[PDB]
């Protein structure tokens, strides 16, 4: 009875660390698609000078 | 005895979802990094001309 109590403690902390992580994933996920839309702009731009 | 090893099979699979995940956040690391200089050397080129 002890150490599923341990094991209560321990899953606790990881699907919360998955819970930062994958909101770290995401955060990241939208600056990954900003800067394909800035990149694709600029090399139009040096294109046309 | 029973819902620990349930549990077993629970943490097993969390702890590899995180391994996965931890991968893929690390695969797009690398090419933030490679996309951080591939904006900068842009603003040098289309200055120059």
């Amino acid at each position: 009875n002890t150490l599923l109590k341990t094991e209560k403690e321990e899953l606790n902390r990881r699907i919360h660390d998955q819970a930062k992580e994958i909101t770290e994933t995401m955060e990241k996920k939208l600056v990954e698609e900003t800067k394909q839309l800035e990149l694709d702009l600029n090399d139009e731009r040096l294109r046309y000078q």
